[PDB]
């Protein structure tokens, strides 16, 4: 046991009825986030590769291990894991994330985001309910606090 | 040194001038081979969380940063990588599938194929010239023998 996961379980009672409620079956998550750039695109990927080759290799295989967990629990009709392994996932990826230096994580987001239409935001919110997507939010933001102090 | 890292370098004498032949900043790579099967793709996922999960950590590692290498080595207008990080990539890969179970691999190839429309490798082949992906696919697979005999 440690502190993320701790914080995981209080981030899952702040966003798993947002998780229940994407429709994780939707084929628009294969789509590029907007226009497809591929060679932008390529630059948020190597900024993910350079992130894993430093991330802590137990910690990636215990991440591999509680997806594949996850998708065993996956029922009801918008596939969504049991409450139990969303934690379980939340809290092995916060320690992947918690296991590199800031600057990795902030590269990846910035190379993402710059390839991301702003419309893909609230076009995603408005497949859900907005407030349980805000109090998801909200409970992220909690959550990032307790890795980014075990970071 | 080893002996996958010898095998790669013949691979690459078989290969590379199908590799120089593939257009990778086509967009036609984020789509389906074929029908979106999203229940059918999470199954293939699932086989690779779990062969990730019990491939050496180390080796995982290494693939990852000879990818960012092979990242930086990237030109011309097909966006094609070097011909030595080309068999890096290729030995580091090898290494990967030879420190997991024969049935982990078969079980994404298996995965794979079946939501793979008959045919995508017709029209990937017709986009190159047909010679040098016969003669890839001819270096392929006596790499793989070299692969099975380390696995
Ligand atoms: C086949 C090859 C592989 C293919 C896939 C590989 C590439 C994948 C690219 C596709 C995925 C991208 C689409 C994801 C959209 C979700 C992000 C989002 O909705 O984000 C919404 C936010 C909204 O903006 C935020 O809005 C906030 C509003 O908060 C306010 O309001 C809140 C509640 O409303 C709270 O009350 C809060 O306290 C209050 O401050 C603040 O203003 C913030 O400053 C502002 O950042 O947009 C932002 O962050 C701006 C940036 C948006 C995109 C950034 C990416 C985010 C995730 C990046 C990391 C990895 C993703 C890919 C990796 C794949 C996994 C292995
Ligand atoms: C954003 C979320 C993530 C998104 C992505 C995740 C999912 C990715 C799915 C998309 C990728 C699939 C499309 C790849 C097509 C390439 C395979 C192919 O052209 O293959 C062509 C072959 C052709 O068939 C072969 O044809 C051969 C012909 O050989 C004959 O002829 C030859 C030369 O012509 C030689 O002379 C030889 O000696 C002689 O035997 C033999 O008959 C073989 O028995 C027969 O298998 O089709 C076969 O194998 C049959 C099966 C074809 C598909 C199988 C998949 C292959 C690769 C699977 C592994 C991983 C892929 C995804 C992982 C992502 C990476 C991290
Ligand atoms: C071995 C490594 C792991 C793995 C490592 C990672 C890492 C590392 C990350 C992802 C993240 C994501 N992964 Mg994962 N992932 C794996 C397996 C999977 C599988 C699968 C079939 O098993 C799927 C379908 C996915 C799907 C996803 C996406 C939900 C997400 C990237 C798009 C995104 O940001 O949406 C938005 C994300 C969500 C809807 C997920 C929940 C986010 C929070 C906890 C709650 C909602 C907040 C708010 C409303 C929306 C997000 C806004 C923010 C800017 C964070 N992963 C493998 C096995 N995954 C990334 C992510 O979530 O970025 C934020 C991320 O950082
Ligand atoms: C950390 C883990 C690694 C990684 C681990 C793996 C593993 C493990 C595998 C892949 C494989 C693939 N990866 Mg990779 N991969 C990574 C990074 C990347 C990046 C990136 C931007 O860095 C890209 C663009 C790709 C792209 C690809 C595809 C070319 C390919 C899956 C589709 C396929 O089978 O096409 C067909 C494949 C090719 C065109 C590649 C060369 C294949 C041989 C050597 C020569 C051509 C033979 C013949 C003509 C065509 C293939 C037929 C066969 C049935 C093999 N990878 C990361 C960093 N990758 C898979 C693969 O190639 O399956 C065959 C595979 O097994
Ligand atoms: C081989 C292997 O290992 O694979 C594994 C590798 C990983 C990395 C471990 C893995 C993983 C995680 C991954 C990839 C997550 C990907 C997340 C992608 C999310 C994509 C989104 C949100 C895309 C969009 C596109 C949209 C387009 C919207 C619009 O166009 C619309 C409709 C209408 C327009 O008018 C306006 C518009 C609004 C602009 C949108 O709104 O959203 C996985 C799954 O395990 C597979
Ligand atoms: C060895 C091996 O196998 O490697 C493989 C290992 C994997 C894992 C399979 C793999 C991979 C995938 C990887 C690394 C994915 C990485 C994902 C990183 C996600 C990062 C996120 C979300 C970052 C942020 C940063 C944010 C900042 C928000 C704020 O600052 C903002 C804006 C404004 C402030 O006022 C307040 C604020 C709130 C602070 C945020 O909101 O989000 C890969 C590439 O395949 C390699
Ligand atoms: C088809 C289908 O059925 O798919 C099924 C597949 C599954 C797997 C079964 C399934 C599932 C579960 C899934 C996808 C869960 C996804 C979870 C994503 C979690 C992501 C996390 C926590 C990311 C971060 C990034 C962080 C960054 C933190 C910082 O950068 C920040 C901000 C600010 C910096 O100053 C400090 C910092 C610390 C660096 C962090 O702290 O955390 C589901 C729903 O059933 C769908
Ligand atoms: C070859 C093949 O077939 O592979 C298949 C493999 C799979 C794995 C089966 C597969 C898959 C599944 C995948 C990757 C699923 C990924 C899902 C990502 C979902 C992302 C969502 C919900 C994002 C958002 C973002 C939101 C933002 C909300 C807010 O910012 C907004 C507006 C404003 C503020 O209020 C703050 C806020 C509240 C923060 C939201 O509310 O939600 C697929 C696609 O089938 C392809
Ligand atoms: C977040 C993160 O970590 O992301 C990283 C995660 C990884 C796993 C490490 C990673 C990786 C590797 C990956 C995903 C490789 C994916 C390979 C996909 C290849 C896709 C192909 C061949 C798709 C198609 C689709 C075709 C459709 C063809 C047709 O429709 C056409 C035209 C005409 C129709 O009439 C008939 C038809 C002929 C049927 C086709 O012919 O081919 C990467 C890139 O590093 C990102
Ligand atoms: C901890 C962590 O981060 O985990 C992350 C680590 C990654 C790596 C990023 C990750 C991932 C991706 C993974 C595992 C990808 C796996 C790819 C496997 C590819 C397998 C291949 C090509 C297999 C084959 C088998 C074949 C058989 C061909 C033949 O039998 C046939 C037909 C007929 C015979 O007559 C002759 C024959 C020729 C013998 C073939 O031709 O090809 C993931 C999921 O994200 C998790
Ligand atoms: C947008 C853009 O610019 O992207 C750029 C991105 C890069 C990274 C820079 C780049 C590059 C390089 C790339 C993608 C290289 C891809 C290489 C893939 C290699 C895959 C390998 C070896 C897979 C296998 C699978 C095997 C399976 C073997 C067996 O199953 C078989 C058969 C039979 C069983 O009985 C025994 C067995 C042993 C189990 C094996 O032996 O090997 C490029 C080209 O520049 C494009
Ligand atoms: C959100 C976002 O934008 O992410 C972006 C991230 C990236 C990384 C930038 C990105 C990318 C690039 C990617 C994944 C590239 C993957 C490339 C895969 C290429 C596969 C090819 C060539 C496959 C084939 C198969 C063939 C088969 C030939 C044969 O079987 C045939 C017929 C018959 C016999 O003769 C035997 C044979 C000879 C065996 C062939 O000849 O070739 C992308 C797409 O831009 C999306
Ligand atoms: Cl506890
Ligand atoms: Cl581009
Ligand atoms: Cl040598
Ligand atoms: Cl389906
Ligand atoms: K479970
Ligand atoms: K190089
Ligand atoms: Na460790
Ligand atoms: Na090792």
């Amino acid at each position: 046991a440690d502190e993320i996961g701790d914080a995981a379980k209080k981030l899952g009672d702040a966003s798993y009825a947002f998780a229940k409620e994407v429709d994780w079956n939707n084929g628009i998550f294969l789509q590029a986030p907007g226009k497809l750039q591929p060679l932008e695109a390529l630059k948020a990927i190597d900024k993910m590769i350079v992130m894993g080759a430093a991330a802590d290799p137990k910690l990636l295989k215990a991440a591999a291990e509680a997806h594949h967990k996850a998708i065993g629990s996956v029922s009801g009709p918008n596939g969504v894991t049991s409450r139990a392994d969303w934690d379980s996932v939340n809290a092995a990826l916060g320690r992947v994330i918690a296991s590199v230096p800031e600057n990795m994580v902030m590269d990846v987001y910035d190379s993402v985001s710059k390839i991301t239409d702003p419309k893909v935001p609230a076009y995603m919110k408005s497949l859900v309910n907005g407030a349980d997507a805000e109090k998801a939010y909200e409970g992220f933001l909690a959550f990032k606090d307790v890795v980014k102090k075990s970071q």
